[PDB]
């Protein structure tokens, strides 16, 4: 089987579940 793991993601990416460090306040 094929599957679309990086593929369900590399067109769909949510600010909410995208790659940055934290950063303090």
């Amino acid at each position: 089987a094929m599957v679309s793991e990086f593929l369900k993601q590399a067109w769909f990416i949510e600010n909410e579940e995208q790659e940055y460090v934290q950063t303090v306040k």
